[PDB]
């Protein structure tokens, strides 16, 4: 159509890999520097407040284990998101492959998880919808959250926090969500799972689960401290962090803080950006720092990813 016209001077469009809703995901080659990314196209014409939220919190959350925002693209008809190449898939589909994961494989993918939650927490966000098909891994095997359509609202019951379902809420029921997710990991199944929502919603309340035979004590232990029915009682994220089963096989706290900044621009990329877009420093590094997610900023992000992964830093 004649709405691809802007986005066709800047990616090279590819495979289909969302068929059903605006949901709808086309990979796609950014043109510049070569880069992978996945487009998401939404039409307007066709809920739209979940996808202002997102790509508001997106605009201001910047982190390691957060689906990377590249580029913002509103013709007449439709939104174009332009997000991070994530080919690993869904945790979701891992998970029911694997048949279940081991206590040492767990922690090694609920590190990541922590991490990122507890950032977005300290950004004065909580996600709300945290769920295995909202966690995606890289090409790397590295987790990234997606999905920030509810933020700081109900997502999903199985993984709804009892204090959420009551209508009595904001980052504790993010805790319970990482409980849920913490158990399936390890054992393959829900903690609470029915035919019915009044049944589920009747389990959640009275909160108690099944204790399957191959957990360890440790992970019984901070299951039962994530899995409170009092969002009081539940543990904070400044004692998640820094938990012995977080630890056991690695002797340092979760690093949580982002290494992806915001006012630091790299210094090998203003200056290619430069001999390119016709202009010096000072002029770039400020046109840059406006970070209005137009093509500057997908670009600028783009070969910052490229740096990073081993290869010369060029645009075409
Ligand atoms: N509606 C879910 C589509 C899954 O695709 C993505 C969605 C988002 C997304 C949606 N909302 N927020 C983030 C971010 C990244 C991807 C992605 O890169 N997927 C992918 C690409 C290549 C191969 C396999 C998977």
């Amino acid at each position: 159509m004649k709405d691809y016209d802007e986005l066709l001077k800047y990616y090279e469009l590819h495979e289909t890999i969302g068929t059903g809703g605006f949901a709808k995901v086309k990979l796609a080659c950014h043109i510049l520097t070569g880069e992978m990314v996945a487009i998401k196209i939404m039409d307007k014409n066709t809920d739209l407040p979940r996808i202002k939220t997102e790509i508001e919190a997106l605009k201001n959350l910047r982190h390691q284990h957060i689906c990377q925002l590249y580029h913002v693209l509103e013709t007449a008809n439709k939104i174009f998101m332009v997000l991070e190449y994530c080919p690993g898939g869904e945790l979701f589909d891992y998970i029911i492959s694997q048949d279940r994961l081991s206590e040492e494989e767990t922690r090694v993918v609920f590190r990541q998880i922590v991490s990122a939650v507890a950032y977005v927490h300290s950004q004065g966000y909580a996600h709300r919808d945290l769920k295995p098909e909202n966690l995606l891994f890289d090409e790397y095997h590295k987790l990234k959250l997606i999905d920030f359509g509810l933020c700081a609202c109900c997502g999903a019951l199985a993984y709804a926090a009892p204090e959420l379902i009551q209508g009595k809420s904001g980052s504790e029921a993010d805790v319970w969500s990482m409980g849920i997710l913490l158990y399936v990991l390890m054992c393959g199944f829900l903690p609470f799972d029915d035919d019915t929502a009044a049944a589920l919603v009747a389990k959640i309340m009275r909160g108690k689960y099944d204790v399957p035979k191959w957990l360890s004590p440790s992970s019984i232990l901070l299951l039962q401290q994530m899995l409170q029915v009092d969002p009081k009682k539940r543990i904070s994220m400044k004692n998640l962090l820094n938990h012995p089963w977080i630890m056991q096989d690695y002797n340092y706290p979760v690093e949580w803080q982002s290494k992806n900044p915001f006012i630091h621009l790299d210094d090998d990329c203003v200056t290619e950006l430069s001999v390119h877009h016709r202009n010096n420093r000072q002029t770039m590094e400020d046109l840059i720092s406006l970070w209005q997610y137009d093509h500057l900023t997908a670009t600028y992000l783009l070969l910052l990813a490229k740096k990073a992964r081993g290869k010369p830093v060029r645009l075409r």
